[PDB]
């Protein structure tokens, strides 16, 4: 046809503007009347040379289409990929928990099947011993029947042994013992004591920590095993050829950097009177009496005169309420995920108690640190010592 | 039937050794000295002897029988009491097993379903583009067959295929991020859900009902039971029965405790002044009551909206640490096998905060009691609402 349906002219015309054929009456009194126009003609000619140019922009879209399908399958996937790290996640945190139950549980099914057979088998004995009696009894009330009816030299010989060996038997028996079985108590405090145990049980295994002998301040003294830190009563011959090395702090920082996770470590300070522990970020300084706070990079909790605990908080320190029992064990606690140092007095590893938590974000990586503090003219002279 | 050591007949019985003897014997000093009896005199001495031995040898034969009898009881005694404790851990720890699996389940839940609502938001998004594409790419082939073609049919063919493309433009979006909305699982989710397990380790909440005649005449209690408020209104001056407080505005549940567990809350709100915990059965309740164990008053209280006290055996209550949040609910744990009676700030039940506790035998029966104070002229005038 190549004609106009509303007109029936030839398509000689093309509309730049509506970008579509048109007849001649279409320009002259149509909807395309005042419209930029072209003969089909130089239409024709001038999408031949555009057609290369229009194949490319097809492609330019079928790019972004198929960019864009990309992104919705990569994504597809991360879905898959979030929902298993989060389930899986959680199955592994309540996993510490559940485990800690069954551990306990066994712990107690075993002390009962020890207290059930130890106590047990006393009784089989026993057992033993009364069905012996009763079989020696059994006979000897039969030889006194066949007895009554025996010749004199027999019937003698006879009643003698029944009647001293029924002697012997009588002082012989024991009285018969009630049922004494010691089984752990199961209160109503049970379930909270189990709960209370189960917070020790959530920390991660204790970080390996070693004390870092090449940073400890001179009158120092760092035990073989590693472990181990003291205050030496003797001249300390100072060394300035590392800035990691305490002059005035009289402290020692581990050998381990702590750059991600949770960590927990818990240290032994015993009847020591005054230290401190906590944390160091990696490029504070360490040379110089420092003030024991976080912009200086110093996360700390310190002791003095044993009974007053004080956090080296953002000049004045915040006093703890005193715990009601002198600590003799305290455990930090450390998640760069939730910017956290939590301290606790971990003397009784079934009750746990919160003494204080730094809660920001922390500056990646740190070192654990400890104030040894000077042995004060033989006073503070108590070690420090790492629990592993 | 003669003597071995020499052929002499046995007609001598030793009354000492009790044994037969012969008359060799006893004149040679194996048997002498000791006293002798005629073996035919022994005979019939012993005839009469043989129906009380007789009985001698059933007597104790018959205690020894029952003695194996009460022993074997023993035996099942010790398998049943070792099955009560190794069922009593299952139930307790069970008690945590549930809670645990319960959590995962609601989290396991939640978790799919965030899952498969993505899952078809992606796979429809994507449909759509795909056959955007597979229209695009169609548009190409148009593309490359037409450009040969006689002008009026290839440029109809232009203008269709840029009229769709422009469609196509329009109707579609940047490829756009994943957005999925999990609860967020830190290191400090295993803490969280510790916290929130404590009360889950209670038991049920008491039916508690306030008992209307104990209350003090100014108060009434309304919604079942469940409500008590101190109205400004008429008030009978007293009643007669001691049941009745007169002077203390308080009010007691129609409930006895007398054995086992109990945990019931108590919601506060703002009220700035009341008193909640457990008043002794017959202690009195006519009066000025002083607040103190010794005359069977158990309680927490606070004042002034801010301050809570410890009536302990002292002169001046025992001003408690205030938590940094105003307590909306108290809660109330009462065991008499273990003698405590503990207050919690319940506002929040995933964090339930010790307030304080009584460690003391308790005497059997106790009826919480609650002192809901003067209404001060509309300043103390909010209720106390039992939780249910
Ligand atoms: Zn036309
Ligand atoms: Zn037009
Ligand atoms: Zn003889
Ligand atoms: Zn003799």
């Amino acid at each position: 046809q190549g004609h106009c349906e509303e007109h029936l002219d030839p398509l000689s015309i093309y509309c730049e503007q509506d970008r579509a054929l048109v007849c001649g009456v279409c320009a002259s009194l149509g909807s395309h009347r005042g419209h930029r126009l072209l003969p089909a003609a130089e239409a024709h000619a001038r999408l031949k040379t555009q057609l290369p140019q229009q194949k490319l922009q097809l492609q330019e879209a079928c790019m972004r289409k198929e960019k864009s399908v990309a992104v919705l399958e990569h994504q597809l996937v991360e879905v898959e990929e979030t929902v298993r790290q989060f389930r899986g996640a959680v199955g592994e945190q309540l996993g510490k928990m559940r485990v800690f139950l069954a551990a306990l549980e066994g712990s107690l099914d075993r002390e009962a099947e020890r207290v059930r057979g130890e106590a047990g088998v006393a009784l089989r004995r026993e057992l033993g011993s009364l069905n012996s009696y009763l079989e020696q009894l059994r006979q000897m009330e039969k030889v006194l029947e066949e007895v009554a009816d025996k010749p004199q030299t027999e019937f003698l010989m006879k009643y003698c042994l029944v009647t001293s060996r029924l002697q012997k038997i009588l002082a012989e028996s024991p009285p018969p013992a009630r049922l004494d079985i010691q089984l752990p108590i199961i209160s109503d405090d049970f379930k909270f004591q189990v709960w209370r145990k189960m917070f020790r049980a959530l920390m991660p295994a204790l970080e390996e920590l070693t004390f870092d002998p090449s940073s400890a301040h001179p009158s120092l003294v760092v035990s073989s095993s590693g472990r181990r830190v003291e205050c030496s009563e003797q001249k300390a011959p100072p060394a300035g050829e590392d800035p990691r090395q305490f002059d005035k702090a009289v402290a020692v920082v581990a050998h381990q950097q702590l750059s991600e996770g949770e960590h927990y470590w818990e240290v032994d300070v015993g009847d020591k009177p005054r230290w401190a522990l906590g944390v160091i970020a990696a490029e504070a300084p360490r040379r110089g009496r420092l003030h024991a706070v976080p912009s200086q990079g110093l996360w700390l909790l310190g002791l003095r005169e044993g009974k007053i605990l004080e956090a080296h908080v953002e000049k004045e320190p915040r006093a703890l309420r005193s715990p009601e029992r002198r600590p003799t064990r305290i455990g930090l606690y450390l998640s760069f995920g939730d910017g956290v140092l939590s301290f606790y007095d971990a003397s009784d590893a079934d009750a746990l108690v919160p003494l204080f938590a730094f809660h920001e974000r922390l500056p990646r990586p740190v070192y654990p640190f400890f104030d040894v503090c000077w042995h004060d003219k033989g006073k503070n002279a108590q070690p420090l010592l790492l629990v592993g």
